[PDB]
């Protein structure tokens, strides 16, 4: 049938899975290379970096999806500002337009860490990763390193399953005192707001201190967090970059995640063992 | 790209060299056919092959993997029937160009980790008893898919609980694939195809026609209703000397939280001695 219409250079909206699918077929065809940014609207810097980072792969077209797994004219607006050429705007029941049937199980990696609140939340995020995927066919997809147990459950969906798409994480942006960026920041008030930095400025401790081995990059992240008032932490943990259990020398990752008033906020850094 | 020479049967072990020919092909204008099998092949997968091959332009990559996730343990993996050389030699026979004949370490080199988790018809009939077997089942089809990259895959119709879920599969993960149904090759009595039908002992054979013979009644039984119709099976199934039956259903076409109307499936499994035969009908009611 007839490929959708796509205009080069401008942003095209599309709410079909068929027809994103289609174009995205289509400009693979040219020799484009198509980039997918998966979001869930309401966008940040985070976001815009994913974005530059997509843009500067040669010969890039850059696919947002904006999806809520179960504003518009601002995200749109933003996306039309950096360039990006396609927007994918599905409805709920176009994603699952026979309901909850097949879905992803991940591994047990997310029963650990977030998935201790949230037990069945990686398998929905896993579920429309996948679909996406399919849809969109990328060449690369693009995350944000802040979700750092997200990002590797995905790097093992891809391995799984043996997609043949290119997993890309782009590290964390943060506000100018270190806070990592996250659509829960405003909900703070200014109390919470000045002890949410102890998440960033413990994990960053923690990175310095490592040349002194693991125990001691633990107590300095564990030392900043206790300086910090109204700051419950659910874990900090030293993982390896899998977040396996750390290899007693090596690299690796730290992660955080506390509670400030009703707000829960989560950080993580890279770690190098001594 | 590893060697890919046209008119012969190539064989490729590593999931990597069987994607590289595959995508190769495909930008090169083939389409790329998928037979997905377990080896031990009969006529009725090579009815699959051919179904392939009559796709004009196409290339049948036919996969052979005795796939270790989709069986429960009770020695049921080990004692699955491999006839490598039979069926090598069947595919050169049959102008087959690729096997891809993975190892269970390609496939699985972390064990299992992500799987496909069926929708609630994988917990009927056949998963009833074995409620983890179609999450191995839609898991290998998965990769394979995104292994090789078919443009159109094709699965008999006997084991059509695995079917529905296939198309389950491929629609809900949006997968961009062509299911293709082929109906049952059958032996000259009835008797669906199937490559455990080699522990039916003479008499177990002889009995074992009843399960078509059962659905045959009941299909033409069907304009009289759908209990006419399951009475006919039923009948027929008492009459066989030794066969115990697990289920004999009537559902409708996609067995699923539907209603019956006008097109339904009939299905039936049932034990001659150890063998678990399965087979199933198309039904009309009335009309
Ligand atoms: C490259 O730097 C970053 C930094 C933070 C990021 C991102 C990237 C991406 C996200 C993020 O959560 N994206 S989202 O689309 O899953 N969704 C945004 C709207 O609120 C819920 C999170 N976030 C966190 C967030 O927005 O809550
Ligand atoms: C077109 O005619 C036919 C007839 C029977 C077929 C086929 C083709 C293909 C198969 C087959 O693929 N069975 S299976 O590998 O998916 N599997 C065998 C183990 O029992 C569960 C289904 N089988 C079933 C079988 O061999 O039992």
């Amino acid at each position: 049938m007839a490929i959708p219409a796509f205009h080069p250079g401008e942003l095209n909206v599309y709410s079909a899975p068929g027809d994103v699918a289609d174009v995205s077929r289509a400009l693979r065809l040219t020799g484009r290379r198509v980039m997918l940014v998966p979001t869930m609207g309401a966008l940040h810097e985070g976001h815009l970096a994913l974005v530059r980072a997509a843009k500067r792969v040669p010969g890039s077209v850059v696919v947002v999806s904006i999806f809520v797994n179960p504003t518009p004219d601002d995200d749109l607006a933003q996306l039309r500002a950096e360039g990006v050429e396609i927007a994918f705007t599905p409805t709920t029941a176009a994603m699952y337009p026979d309901g909850l049937r097949t879905t992803v199980q991940p591994g047990p990696l997310a029963a650990e860490l977030e998935g201790g609140p949230r037990p069945t939340h990686f398998a929905g995020v896993l579920t429309v990763v996948l679909k996406l995927l399919q849809i969109v066919r990328p060449d690369r997809v693009f995350f944000g390193e802040k979700d750092y147990q997200q990002l590797v459950l995905i790097r093992q969906l891809v391995a799984d399953f043996n997609l043949d798409v290119a997993v890309v994480g782009v590290p964390t942006v943060r506000e100018a005192d270190g806070l990592a960026m996250s659509s829960r920041n405003r909900y703070l008030d200014p109390a919470q707001r000045a002890a949410a930095v102890a998440l960033s400025a413990a994990l960053t401790a923690a990175a310095h201190a490592a040349t002194a081995g693991a125990q001691a990059a633990l107590d300095a992240a564990r030392a900043v967090l206790d300086a910090a008032p109204g700051v419950a932490v659910d874990y900090l943990e030293l993982r390896d970059i899998g977040l396996g259990p750390m290899p007693l020398n090596g690299s690796g990752r730290l992660l955080v995640a506390a509670r400030l008033g009703t707000t829960r906020l989560l950080d993580n850094i890279a770690i190098e063992i001594g």
